């Protein structure tokens, strides 16, 4: 099953399409509605006709409805330095160091994983919305990553394609500004479905694809496979939820392994484009905020 | 105006202090009622008799009514390192540093200050009830902290007493831990009131003062005033706001002076107690956390 | 227990007066509030001063407060020919009868009473608020009458004042037009309080005043005592309730024994009053409506 | 278009035909809907496949979707001796008389027709559902009526089949009885559908038949036309508005043609079957209450 909604009129609408490409109005709440799924694979829904699937994924908006975030997540989290590559993550002097090996460097060994706050529902975006660039950020990237919906016990309920936004300079000037650089009004996006744990054979196998498109250019193109991921998703959930109460629907990004160059800066009316196997390709008009 | 708030038979009841000790129940929202008086002082409820507030601020209980968290505030955030002794916050090597000088060193002196997301309301607790210690820490230590309740546009609403209860240990074995340091179940108290604008004539000059019980025991106190914050409050509301909308009613508290040492390390059974002048004090017991 | 409610900025609260004259604010629901009380006679709520109930009688409105209507009550219904002179309720000629004897004559002997359907809470008003005559009506009265709180097992809750308020002339001109005659907006008044069971030792021993005053003048004074009740209010409720469900907090009007004149018809800004013992005395204005 | 209304799992679903046999599941609530399409002819919805409307009417269940009322209307009126034969609704002796002329006769004639109120949305039921006979009726008879939905104004929103059950034994005995004949649970039944406005080019000419099956056999069968009504639509609406307000969704049952022999009596395990032009045939078991 794969789950995504529409705003229309100022009300959301739930959908689902099951493996045979027939659509389903869900009766249900979508969180509510990937719980149950995750029992006993039950839909409460009536079969429609007319909605165009293939059509929003395109063009966003057909007649009076438009494709926006599948769920709204209570709280988002994201995970640090979860590839080998990602030591890498800033190499250049002036990085922050414990005793001669960098912070990112002395993580990605450590017996404790990299967990941060990301963000609030009202600071995600979806499909086809804007992405945005701070202010006073003169070098902002945006981070593929594979990410999990869990629910309160952090059980896997699916599968999605998160856009980890994030002000590298920021972050480069100071690891103690990491979460000014993280957290803000469009510092997320998510979708374009959300889906279902058995629409995925194995995490582990999968590719992540990114592309920034300018002006019609591909100013970068990037693919990493999550066989490269070294740290396993039930030890970043484990560590996650450890004397930390997480609602239903909580969204979990595992990190990303696809790092452009210092060059490679977001600007306005940038595409960012991120695909992954089996779950469909995440698009987003970016937009850099005014002083 | 000072308000406080009750847990009732599963309900709450907001109440007003006024100047000449007379108890109103408020008619609004605690949160709206903060932002009316911020207009022009009006108060919407009724003179009520036998609510000991006196009582209520000793006993936490009395009869059918409990103190709890004045208001709900939909986001907590912190602010790091304002005071000019808080530059040697962990001092001892392996500390992470830029070019020789500590994080810690180097953000007490640039333009840009430190701020990190403390809690979500569900994830605090007020006067009389309990701050936790993570199961896996070794070394928890509370931060007396002046907080300012704001609106959505930066506005002081009221001040408070918070508790940034910080897993010390955590943070100084790699700052990139922090968020794991600083958000967990029972990682922050605020209360036992919030005290409108005019009931603080200047905010740099109050006495904030931690006292920790042990078994009677006065294991620690210590006392700075407020006079000493190099950063000022509405420079750290503006490096929140940026590009970042906050709900009215959020919570900002603006960083502690008050450092007990590596021994002082918070456990099982603990009280801890903070005063601020012109507020009151926040009482609350400790308990630790089981694997 | 005596139960009034107040509209204050397009709010409700209710308020309860205790035998010792002090006031307390409720904290449920009102017919919630008088379900509680009588099982245990417990009173959620409290104690208030500044809440001046003797001049909330007199002048209806005191600064920002307005009484009204003590409930909403889901549904009112009425009961006819109750009293020992009602049989002859239109004793002219012209009356419907059964073989020689009047409809009215045979429903006061008859095993079974009237009860008749008399408002939803929307065509209700309260103490200080305005009646209403029939745009098409030449002769209304207004019948001063006992009326019981009930819960859905017909259990009393309470005891109050209603107005019965009757298009007389269409009654008159066909027994058929009774329901047109005695639904409508502002067809029913009642209050000012709802007293509990316990503030009244005997119904059947209550003396009902009614006044109404034209311009300063006493047009019409008569007085009753319920010792004249010849049907039983138990009865009234048994049939009431008879394979007909009614929600908590319907109301039943008892039946009225004073009927003024064919000539003491109301008329605009005429002014009711209705005194029963131990309740207080129901005060509305009078408002003639156009065609 | 044609409204109907499913429980699901203790939710309901609304749904309405299109001309073309197509079926539309409804965004708004099902009275907000019939007022929109009363304006513009809009319908907001998806075309859903797999709700086998024929099989609903047949067949009550399928699946988890049961049939029901196609609305809750706020309150429920009846209208009274409507056509020319009605005059002789009781034409026995003992019948209510004003000077020698009855008062169904009287009220046939004259310019005020007679308007009742007759139910609750709690007092009604809907296409398969049982209908009932009170307690203490030795004699209740169905009335198949034509009714209109409403707005607050009095425009004709839709039609349907209502079935103004009666215990016309009560009646009889005194006119008095009227409401308690009338309204109870159980007293009142319609639909199955609801058909907007221009589903019905002329409201008098439709034919309206009645069938009462017991175990099997066809105890009565009798239809009469809406052209033999002699007192129109509109001027019903016009008396039941008249300082009277009415929300919307109100239905007016606009009185009875078909009026079975005093042997005609309902019985438990009865089934009531009523069809009227372009609307449909509502059927109902019919069950006994019990003393
Ligand atoms: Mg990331
Ligand atoms: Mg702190
Ligand atoms: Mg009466
Ligand atoms: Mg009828």
């Amino acid at each position: 099953m794969k789950l995504f909604r529409v705003v229309k009129r100022g009300y959301y609408i739930s959908y689902a399409i099951l493996d045979n490409s027939t659509i389903i109005r869900l009766d249900e709440d979508p969180i509510k509605a990937l719980m149950r799924y995750s029992e006993n694979k039950e839909v409460l829904g009536d079969r429609v006709t007319g909605i165009d699937y293939q059509s929003l994924l395109k063009s966003f908006q057909i007649n009076d409805i438009r494709i926006t975030k599948p769920i709204d997540p209570p709280e988002v989290w994201g995970s640090g330095i979860s590839y080998e590559m990602a030591r890498e993550r800033y190499s250049e002097e002036n990085v922050a160091k414990i005793l001669g090996k960098t912070i990112y460097e002395k993580v990605y060994d450590a017996v404790r994983p990299e967990i941060f706050f990301k963000a609030t529902p009202n600071r995600c975006v979806g499909h086809g919305e804007a992405i945005a660039v701070r202010s006073d950020s003169e070098w902002t990237l945006p981070e593929p990553e594979l990410a999990v919906v869990l629910d309160s016990n952090g059980k896997i309920l699916g599968y999605t394609i998160m856009d980890d936004v994030s002000a590298r300079d920021l972050e480069a000037e100071n690891p103690l500004y990491l979460p000014q650089s993280k957290i803000y009004a469009g510092c997320c996006a998510f979708g374009p479905v959300i889906v279902t744990s058995d629409e995925i054979k194995n995490p582990y196998s999968l590719d992540i694809t990114l592309k920034i498109v300018r002006e019609g250019r591909v100013f970068f193109e990037g693919s990493v496979n999550t066989n490269k991921m070294r740290r396993k998703i039930e030890e970043q959930i484990q560590y996650l939820i450890r004397d930390n109460p997480i609602p239903d629907g909580t969204i979990l990004t595992t990190g990303t392994a696809i790092v452009p160059g210092r060059d490679k800066g977001l600007k306005d009316e940038d595409i960012v484009e991120i695909t992954i196997s089996n779950i469909g390709t995440l698009i987003t008009p970016v937009k850099k905020r005014r002083k």
